[PDB]
């Protein structure tokens, strides 16, 4: 049986407040470019699509050097730091982007025809683009978000599958790293490898993959620590329609339908798809820059950065606008010259974070602590427990600990720092260790807060 | 640390009106108008996306003239200006403008294709126009507003640039000057030093820079001069989407599609962009014509009017609509010719603002003064201390005193005028030294504040 | 309430001309400059009731200005203006009810539009 937070951490009348200085990222809205031989990334794939994730670091509270220490007993318990108030910041003007593919495998528009369509040739794919779907989100929690997506799934032993024979799907679960893919109006799949066509989608998304966040399963969550808050905003509608060029990979059966005749004999695809478009941002329809107070939430975990660890997504369509930037070859030619000059294409992102913390305490007894560590080991792992002595114990005791403990200020410190056990993924770093303050009115999250709560 | 003026600051019983009598401004709604030889111009560029800057002066309250002058003691403070009050009067009748370029970057339109490009000749770009990103705001600070947008950093010393390659980026904070450029629907950038083209975007704006308020910025200000109160409202869309003619800058790694054939061999440019959209306006979107109270605000400074300077920085596209005027050339012919007809394009702009103010004294101490000082030094520095008779000083030093305070009205009146610390930048100026107002009943904003607070 | 339902170009001679300083030379087609004087289609997007601002009572209790409702010279000016119901009614007229085919030249084209109106107060005699 798990329980709220409350039951067993201690809240003290202790805040702090931390904020990044401004976060500040530049690149390739579709793709990275990196030396083409080579591989370093000279400049890294940017666009407003892409899954923002952080990985805020806390400095440890028992760890931590305060003024006055009364307040618990670290004989009794442990520190750890609650969040309380966040506020994301979003420094670029609103704008749109907007991403395609010069050889987007699109048939012929299915929106609307005079006569039927002619006959597929080889190579009928265009060059297209549009406006993905308007989505808005952020999300924290002390673990890292799970998204869910498309993918060829295993299947089983039996007919060894046709080339092209139509793959199997399996929906599956993901750590949300950052950078991911975001649906962009065409669906959570690996587009990789269930279009091997490598055309039915932009570039920018061509040979990614796109995921969306397995609320459900996140929530579902007992203990709740992969996200206490939340709060998503996507919208978008059928900007046009059109039919997948290729060949029929199942047919349309003829109990649907009368045969054909000349022109019209022979039948044309029947796959259609249509293009996502995230209609106008607004001001009003605006979700960050604005404060978010984690009072209660409906998960058991209460914003207990555990580990002294954070995770803020967020994800923000509506400062998308990417500038197309050109340089001239020769400041000559009166003449504009095509082959003068050289485009280039560029995005931005402007970010800042601020949070609220509360100090918190947790006496440590038995179901306590074992509660935890069946909640999760590490937590009481990376803890230190001083060597302490013990009530009344025999002189031996007291002794043996004495000496122990005496020989325990050698001044030796070989402290093997522990692993990141999440070094396989990667996402935005934030260490703050050496950003937390008392008077918060020297912030504005501080004094709104501060205000807000009143005392 | 800093704290709330309300901590120094004392706030009295009076207040006074004041506001501008009618601003009006027209001009050239995509440039300036100037002799070809010349520079004197003939006619200002006057766009609705212009950013209005106002630089309100107000009269020294120390060196006004007031009927009582019992309710404070100039022995021991001085006299504020306190803004507590705000209307923006905008009297054109709501509309929308509409920019352009003759020969805008335009390759072709990638929303939708029947088959494959044609092959890029030379100067393919054309002539189109749009409605820009939808804008309202407005916002007022005692220090004029700091705006952030992308240019051409500096780089580091290896690689000499290879004429044509891309240019590195920077966010670059600059003070938003009147009659700037606000986003477009485009960016915050240099497009003169990052677009070389000189053809990506409406004339109007081709040579200059669009600049977006660094909200975060002017917010993370402990002092919180730079600007108490604001309020924004942007909005906009796609409504087409291009293809940018002229030559790769960046080639697209072919590990993302399949190789061309015949026509389709080769790639079409993959450097889009779309064609911004600010929405219908409408009544009840207005945020202006309505006044603002500034009673409360989640900056250290409270509407102290410091150096009794203002800035009152506003941006409203809502009534952008430009009214293209023609004249003929001779009142003959009753055969419509084109040569006979004179086109040309104007916008105008109305404004008028009004405002409330409290007096306010403060009593001058040593840690006051510092933290004053500390703060900025000028506040004090402006204000003038007569000398004054030593408290039980010794004969000599209260005589000395005289003396020299006697030898002070020679009447020589020789006072250097200091310099304008921004004489660098220039706004729209406003001089209110003689509009100040006691009974507000004759005024509507005095009406509707007084009676609102009531007391 | 409005928005911008195309873009056109203005036609005509050039009044006053494009500083070269803000672009590059055309070439052929391009070589001669198009005009840059562009202007909008305006367009009062759709009607509804919920937007309707007649037909209901305004109670003139309170007004911020110095006279509150005093009808001096026993007069008074209502000022109103409403798109809201523009439809005018194209209505055709025939000048031979003969011939059994459409004769573009046997009919009179008009267009004609109405307005109906009803104003109502109350009064506080002073």
């Amino acid at each position: 049986k798990v329980v709220s937070t409350d039951e067993y951490v201690a809240r003290t009348n202790i805040y702090y407040h931390a904020g990044t200085s401004r976060l500040l990222a530049v690149g390739h809205p579709y793709f990275p470019i990196k030396k083409p031989n080579n591989n370093k990334i000279l400049v890294p794939k940017v666009s407003g699509l892409q899954y923002r994730v952080f990985r805020i670091h806390l400095p440890d509270p028992n760890k931590f050097g305060f003024p006055d220490t009364s307040f618990y007993n670290p004989d009794t318990q442990r520190l750890v730091w609650a969040c309380v108030g966040v506020e994301v910041g979003r420094g670029q003007p609103l704008g749109v982007g907007i991403s395609g593919h010069p050889l987007l495998n699109k048939l012929d528009d299915t929106e609307n025809a005079s006569a039927y369509a002619a006959n597929a040739g080889v190579d009928n794919r265009e060059c297209i683009s549009m406006d993905y779907k308007q989505t808005q989100l952020c999300l924290i929690g002390c673990k890292p978000p799970i998204g869910e997506h498309w993918g060829k799934g295993s299947p089983c032993t039996q007919v060894a599958v046709q080339p092209g024979d139509c793959p199997p799907l399996e929906l599956i679960n993901t750590v949300i790293q950052d950078g991911d893919m975001v649906d962009t109006g065409f669906g959570a799949m690996d587009f990789t490898t269930l279009q091997a066509n490598k055309s039915e989608v932009p570039l920018d998304i061509c040979t990614s993959i796109c995921k969306y966040p397995d609320y459900i399963k996140m929530v579902s969550e007992p203990y709740g620590d992969s996200l206490f808050f939340y709060l998503r905003r996507e919208q978008m509608f059928v900007r046009h329609l059109f039919n997948r060029a290729g060949t029929v990979g199942e047919n349309v059966p003829d109990d649907l339908y009368i045969k054909g005749s000349g022109s019209t004999a022979n039948l044309a695809s029947s796959n259609y798809f249509p293009t996502p478009s995230g209609s106008m941002v607004t001001s009003d329809a605006q979700i960050f820059n604005k404060p978010y107070w984690l009072q209660r939430a409906q998960g058991h975990n209460n914003g207990i950065c555990w580990g002294n660890q954070l995770f803020v997504t967020v994800v923000d369509t509506t400062r998308s606008t990417n500038m197309s930037l050109c340089a001239a070859i020769s400041t000559s030619e009166t003449t504009y010259k095509n082959t003068n000059f050289k485009e280039y294409l560029r995005h931005g992102e402007e970010y800042d974070l601020q949070f609220i913390f509360q100090l918190c305490k947790i006496t440590l007894t038995a179901d306590v602590m074992t509660y935890i560590h069946s909640m999760n080991s590490t937590i009481l792992e990376d803890w230190n427990f001083g060597l302490q002595p013990p009530p009344g114990g025999t002189l031996e005791d007291t002794y043996r600990f004495v000496t122990s403990q005496a020989i325990a200020c050698q001044k030796h410190t070989p402290p093997a720092p522990k692993e990141d056990p999440l070094k396989k993924y990667t996402f935005w770093e934030v260490n703050l260790k050496e950003k937390f303050s008392a008077d918060l009115d020297q912030f504005p999250l501080g004094r709104k807060f501060l205000l807000q709560l009143g005392l």
